[PDB]
């Protein structure tokens, strides 16, 4: 009957169709020939204006004055604006439901039950790496607010013809450093040798922990990035033990509370908001399975699976699972003891079950990336596993964009 | 462009070109990506498929462009061009059939494809004569827990006729009984097969490990019911290495997966009745047949029994308990002698696979949603490596269920 994509949940039985699919406007990476849905990194003039008009459509539907003379007054604004100066700007109301809607389209984030609720700080009067710092503190204390986390966005000015761009160099406002060894092992977040390095390099003087803080390196226009040292005050961290292990504060490890993403572009309009870092909360997996488990990252499996006295010697044994699980334990438990907001993953995925049903209604469908969207682990345990899903971009977007060096 | 594949793991980088050898579409375009769904939404044509199947067996023994191979594609083409059909050698048949396993996207096992003992059915006329090569098919697969891989073919589709086919959508399945009250005792995934054999004659059990009847169907004849000899069957119990309680569950499963509802197309033939068996990874079980909440569903009883808070999703009650009864699954396969392999040895042997087929094809079509086990992804090696899911033939397809 419907030609559109059929979607079923296998656990219930039950059947939507997305016909918000039609709205994308940018292909993704799939053909009929091979699906690369699995990819990472998958690989203006009057270009601008039609996105911009789509995207001034969208805010007039959104407050319910679609076709009427504000928007239509609106319009010839943006094209006015446009004619004469080969860009444009938003007002600040379009600013703000631009950045939610962003989010409400990233098909990659299983916390968008919340995107109704960002407060969108704007910041795109700044014109000094000096004055992002102030912001970026502003923010940082705004979104921790002493653990009862809040989401939050801070928009600094658009790229402009010519003109060099506004960037965050780090990929996160908190990034623990890791120092490459004299054995070619590493100290510290594999993940951040590369910032790590690019911070000596601009005269920061490396610890030597697992757990140093970085510096923010922050590029104003046309001018080289300067360091700034975030004040340790402002930085909560949360040590983490286990609830019955007693042995497990020992080991010294600990996580950030906030998680605040920096290297992203906003694009709202065919404008570009190269630096406009964005924080939440963090579900449990991310620390306790990806950040602390991983191989290439912390890789703490065999030394956890040893205290616990496992049999790491066989795969069945199922010592890494048991031992991951105890470690996702750890993370919960002490982040509900510090009084610091996180969700498990199973309190995360039924609320995103929740979302789904609300896009249907509100919107016939959501994009969603099933690859991200299930935990890293126990995935047929949470309800998202059995719900197939439709992926597909559409705008307001954050988009990956190269790193500025 | 032909995808740039990256592992996250290592750093290392691979380039898929077999991708450019698929003629099939699946289900995605530029505009939107269909990857995680589960299900599908003339003479010149079969004789192009025809003669791309002849090649690559030809192939496959060095002897491409030989006297046999230029014979072959005329005694094909004359069949075609007579009949509108052609048959296959058994040494073809048997090349496709290991192929159309080493092409499957979704299959963990591919390690193993070389190794498969392939029974020739094609001579069968009858849902008796299906009965007696299923018979034989699982006394061999079985081997008493000492598993073999294999494939019985039963007779291609023709153009005049209905297909043969087993109703069952594996050899062994458990009933699923369906309650006045909507819900259901024993495996809530065969209730319908189970209400089919019940209206075909079989005299119903009660308990939730009832081991089904077949539906064999021989061509435009109503399927016919042939009970399984006890003794072919061979179960496990499920019992734990240290929890005592956990052997009263009273849970068990059975030693062979063997699936019978797919369809077999080799160079454009295609085989309705084709069942196919190897050993389970131990997380279908424990995980999926177990602890699904529309299958067997036992976490909550499992966590019970292990005294932890179910109040609360942050106790990661259900994770532990799912653990528990993965351990038990290996365990228990273990203590009985029968062929089983846990998610971290199977997704290393896969990686293993991987980097075979990139020497041997130029890629690997797999589907990651498929390949990365349902407990501990990011544990194993292949939720950090990037594939890349596109159709080759010969191939294992889904088809209709025959009522
Ligand atoms: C409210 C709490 C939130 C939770 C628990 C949450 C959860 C997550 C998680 C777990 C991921 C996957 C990250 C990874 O595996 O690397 C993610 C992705 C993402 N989320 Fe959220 N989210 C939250 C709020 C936000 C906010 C406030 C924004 C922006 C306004 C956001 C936008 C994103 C985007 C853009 C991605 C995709 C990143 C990528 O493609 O690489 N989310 N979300
Ligand atoms: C040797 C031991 C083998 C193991 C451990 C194994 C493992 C698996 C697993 C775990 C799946 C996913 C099943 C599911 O979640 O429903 C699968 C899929 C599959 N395997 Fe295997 N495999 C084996 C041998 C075979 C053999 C002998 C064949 C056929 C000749 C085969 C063909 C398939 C096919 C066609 C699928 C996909 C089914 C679908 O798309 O629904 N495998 N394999
Ligand atoms: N809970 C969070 N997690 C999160 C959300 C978005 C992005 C990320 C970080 N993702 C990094 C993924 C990644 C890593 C290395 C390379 C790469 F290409 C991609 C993390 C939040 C961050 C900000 C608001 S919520
Ligand atoms: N270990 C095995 N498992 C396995 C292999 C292939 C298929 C299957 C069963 N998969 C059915 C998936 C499924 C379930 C419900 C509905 C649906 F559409 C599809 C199981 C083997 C079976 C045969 C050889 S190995
Ligand atoms: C190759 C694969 O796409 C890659 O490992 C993905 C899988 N799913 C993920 N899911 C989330 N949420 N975050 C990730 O980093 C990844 N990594
Ligand atoms: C919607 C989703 O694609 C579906 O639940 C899939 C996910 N991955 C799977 N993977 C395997 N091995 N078996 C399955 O049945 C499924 N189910
Ligand atoms: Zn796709």
């Amino acid at each position: 009957g419907p030609k559109f994509p059929r979607v079923k949940n296998w656990e219930l039985g039950s059947i939507t169709y997305d016909t918000l699919c039609a709205q994308s406007q940018q292909d993704g990476p799939c053909t009929p020939r091979r699906c690369l849905g699995s990819l990472v990194l998958p690989r203006p003039a009057e270009q601008l204006l039609s996105q911009a008009r789509d995207f001034i459509n969208q805010y007039y539907s959104s407050i319910k004055r679609s076709g009427s003379q504000a928007h239509e007054e609106r319009l010839q604004e943006v094209e006015a604006e446009v004619a004469s100066t080969g860009t444009y700007h938003l007002r600040e109301s379009e600013l703000v439901f631009g950045a939610k809607q962003a989010w409400r389209n990233a098909p990659r984030c299983v916390g968008r039950i919340q995107w109704g609720k960002l407060q969108v700080f704007d910041a795109r009067d700044c014109s000094s790496a000096q004055e992002m710092f102030t912001y970026i503190c502003n923010h940082i204390k705004y979104a921790t607010n002493r653990g009862n986390l809040r989401s939050a966005i801070t928009v600094f000015p658009q790229r402009a013809p010519g003109r060099g761009d506004f960037r965050i160099w780090n990929s996160q406002l908190v990034r623990y450093a890791g120092y490459r060894q004299q054995d070619g092992s590493v100290r510290g977040d594999p993940a951040n040798v590369e910032i790590t390095e690019l911070c000596i390099q601009h005269g920061w003087t490396p610890g030597n922990g697992r757990f140093d803080v970085l510096p923010l390196l922050l590029q104003a226009p046309d001018e080289a990035p300067e360091l700034f040292v975030l004040p340790p005050e402002l930085v909560l961290e949360v040590p983490l033990e286990h609830p019955t292990l007693e042995w497990f504060a020992a080991l010294g490890l600990r996580w950030y509370a906030l998680p605040a993403v920096s290297n992203m572009l906003l694009e709202i309009g065919g404008l570009e908001f190269s630096a406009a870092p964005f924080s939440g909360w963090y579900m449990s997996t991310e620390i306790g399975t990806r950040n602390l488990c991983d191989p290439h990252r912390y890789n703490i499996l065999e030394d956890v699976a040893v205290c616990m006295d496992l049999d790491t010697r066989t795969t069945s044994s199922l010592w890494k699972d048991k031992a991951a699980v105890e470690i996702n334990l750890a993370v919960l438990h002490s982040f509900q003891l510090a009084k610091v907001t996180i969700v498990d993953h199973h309190a995360a995925t039924v609320s995103f079950m929740k979302h789904l049903d609300n896009e249907q209604k509100a919107r016939g469908g959501c994009p969603a990336d099933w690859a991200w969207i299930v935990p890293p682990i126990s995935g047929s345990l949470t309800p998202v596993f059995h719900q197939e899903m439709v992926n597909y971009i559409l705008s307001p977007a954050f988009r990956y964009q190269p790193d500025p060096w």
